[PDB]
C-alpha cells in the first residue's frame, strides 16, 4: 500500500504502453532487433510485473532482415476493448505500421494487419463503437477511423496538434475524460531533452488546446538536472483499480560522463487528476529511484531465477534472439543442457549468429555459465557475449586451439578495433566456467575452473552506452558460438546461466 522503487521494470524496456483489462494490467515494450518481439508483462499493482510472454512470436508476425539497434520494432500501443487485446507498432525495416490481436494475452497472437496510415508510434483509442488511430506522418499528429480486424481506413486522415513546438512530436495517446479529449505526446526527443506534453479539446478532432503548465512530467529542466533518472517520456496514462491515476514511462539511470548502458527502461509515476483538471505528475512532474507514495495493493511477482536450468526443454520469454534466428541451432539435450550448433556467423557480421541473451538488468551485477565446446576444430570458439550492437560487443570465450589444446579468450570488439585483451592456455581437463561482474565504471571478465577463479582484467562500461554506440537498445548477455574452421560441426553446452544483480 505505500512505497515502490523506480524503475519498475529495469533494464532495456523502452517506450512502455499499458491498458487495463478488469483487475488486470497488459505492458509491451520495443524491441528493436530482437526476436522474439514486444515483450508482454502482467501485473495486478503497476509496480511488479511478470513476463507472460512476446507479442511477436512468428517469423510471420516479425521480419527482422537487416535490423540493428536503430531498426526492427519501434514503440507499441496495447489496448484492450471488447474482450479483444490489441498491440499495434511499427516495423521499420519492413512493412511499416501494423496491429495483431488475440482474446488471450498468453496465447499466440494473429498475424499482422497492416495499416494504411504512416508515421511512427501508432495508438488506438475506442468510443462508441468505433476505432480511432492516431500515429505521426511528417511529425503532425494524424487521426483516422480504422478498423482493425480488417486494417481498412474508414476516414480521411486529419492533422490534430503538433505539440508545443518541442522536437519529434511523437508517441500520441488519446484518453477522454470530463467531457475532454485528452492527447498526451513525447516531446523533446528521448534523450536529455525527453518530455510529456498534454493538450486537449471537446472534439476528438480538435483544436487541441496545451496544457499552460505543460511539461507534464520532465527531468530537463532546473528541477531534474541533479536526478540520477533522465529521460524521462513516452507515458501512457492508466487508472488504478481504486480510481487513482498512474503513468508508466521510459527514462534512463546515468552513469559517468552521461552514459547509459542498461537501456530505457520502465518507470512508473503516480498522477493526481481531479474532476475538470488537468493531470498533475507526482506534484512536481519528476520521479525518483525511492517512490514514498501510497500505491494499489502489491502483490509480487515471478522473477528472472538467480540460476536458470534448461531440463524443462524451453526457454522463457525473457530470453532473446538477434534479427530472425536459424531455430534448429538451439537444441535441449538429453541430460537437461541448452546446446548452441556453431555456424560461421561472428558477432560482427549484422546477420543472426547461434546468439541468445539476457538483457543487463543491474549496474552492479555477476552473470556466468559453463561452456562445454564439442566436435570443434581449430579457432571455433563458444562463450559470453556483452553486447549492445554488432559493432560494440565484448567477448569473453573458450577456444579450441591445435594439439586438442584450448584457451580462454577475451575480445573487445569497437568500430575498426577488434582488441584481443587475454589469450590464456586452458588445463587439458575441467569444466570451464564464464564470468562476467560489472558495476557502473567497468565489466570485470574472469574463468573457474578446478574450484579456482582467475581474474582476467576489466573494461569500461561507456564504450557499450547508447551515447557511444548509437541505436535504441540496452546491453543484453549473450550466449554464443561462432565456427571458424573448414566444414565445423562443433557445439557447445551450456548447463545453466546464473545471473545475480546487487
Ligand atoms: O524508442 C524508439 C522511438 N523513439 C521515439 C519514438 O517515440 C519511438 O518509437
Amino acid at each position: 500500500h505505500q512505497g515502490y522503487s523506480n524503475p519498475v521494470i529495469p533494464g532495456f524496456h523502452p517506450d512502455p504502453s499499458v491498458c487495463k483489462a478488469g483487475d488486470d494490467y497488459y505492458l509491451v515494450n520495443s524491441s528493436f532487433q530482437y526476436f522474439p518481439g514486444v515483450p508482454l508483462f502482467h501485473s495486478k499493482d503497476l509496480v511488479h510485473w511478470e513476463q507472460i510472454g512476446n507479442c511477436l512470436t512468428r517469423p510471420s508476425q516479425l521480419d527482422l532482415t537487416n535490423a540493428n539497434s536503430g531498426s526492427g520494432i519501434f514503440a507499441p500501443t496495447i489496448r484492450y476493448n471488447d474482450g479483444v487485446f490489441y498491440m499495434i507498432t511499427t516495423n521499420v525495416s519492413g512493412k511499416g505500421n501494423f496491429l495483431v490481436h488475440t482474446t488471450d494475452p498468453r496465447s499466440e497472437w494473429s498475424e499482422p494487419v497492416w495499416l494504411e496510415q504512416g508515421g511512427i508510434d501508432p495508438s488506438l483509442y475506442f468510443e462508441d463503437g468505433k476505432c480511432f488511430m492516431v500515429s505521426n506522418p511528417d511529425g503532425y499528429i494524424n487521426l483516422c477511423e480504422i478498423d482493425p480486424m480488417t486494417g481498412k481506413q474508414l476516414s480521411s486522415s486529419k492533422r490534430i496538434w503538433n505539440g508545443t513546438g518541442g522536437r519529434y512530436a511523437e508517441g500520441p495517446h488519446i484518453y477522454k475524460k470530463d467531457g475532454w479529449y485528452y492527447l498526451l505526446i513525447s516531446e523533446g526527443g528521448t534523450e536529455l531533452g525527453h518530455k510529456v506534453t498534454i493538450a486537449r479539446s471537446r472534439y476528438i478532432d480538435g483544436p487541441y488546446q496545451g496544457n499552460p503548465a505543460n511539461p507534464i512530467l520532465t527531468h530537463a529542466n532546473e528541477s531534474g538536472q541533479s536526478s540520477p533518472i533522465q529521460g524521462t517520456g513516452h507515458a501512457d496514462l492508466v487508472e488504478g483499480t481504486d480510481g487513482s491515476w498512474w503513468m508508466v514511462c521510459l527514462a534512463y539511470r546515468i552513469m559517468p560522463g552521461t552514459h547509459h548502458t542498461l537501456g530505457r527502461e520502465t518507470y512508473l509515476a503516480p498522477v493526481r487528476w481531479d474532476k475538470d483538471a488537468w493531470p498533475v505528475v507526482n506534484s512536481n512532474g519528476t520521479i525518483s529511484l525511492k517512490m514514498d507514495v501510497p500505491t494499489l495493493p502489491q502483490q509480487e511477482m515471478k522473477g528472472r531465477p538467480e540460476r536458470i536450468d534448461f531440463k524443462e526443454g524451453k526457454l522463457s520469454p525473457e530470453w532473446i534472439h538477434l534479427q530472425n534466428p536459424e531455430a534448429k541451432n538451439y537444441i535441449f539435450t538429453k541430460d537437461g543442457k541448452l546446446r548452441l550448433i556453431a555456424t560461421p556467423v561472428t558477432l560482427s557480421d549484422w546477420k543472426s549468429p547461434t546468439f541468445v541473451a539476457l538483457r543487463q538488468e543491474h549496474f552492479d551485477m555477476e552473470a556466468s555459465a559453463p561452456v562445454v565446446l564439442q566436435k570443434a576444430g581449430v579457432n571455433d570458439e563458444a562463450g559470453i557475449s556483452v553486447f549492445m550492437e554488432f559493432h560494440s560487443h565484448y567477448d569473453l570465450f573458450v577456444r579450441q586451439d591445435k594439439d586438442r589444446k584450448r584457451s580462454v579468450g577475451l575480445r573487445y570488439k569497437l568500430g575498426e578495433i577488434t582488441h584481443y585483451a587475454k589469450e590464456v592456455s586452458l588445463p587439458t581437463d575441467g569444466e570451464v566456467e564464464l564470468v562476467v561482474k560489472s558495476d557502473i565504471n567497468y565489466y570485470y571478465f574472469g574463468y573457474k575452473v578446478n574450484g579456482i577463479y582467475h581474474d582476467l582484467g576489466k573494461m569500461n562500461t561507456r564504450y557499450l552506452s547508447t551515447e557511444t554506440a548509437g541505436g535504441f537498445t540496452g546491453v543484453v548477455l549473450g550466449l554464443y558460438i561462432t565456427s571458424a574452421s573448414k566444414d565445423s560441426k562443433a557445439y557447445a553446452d551450456f548447463e545453466y546461466f546464473k545471473y545475480k544483480g546487487k
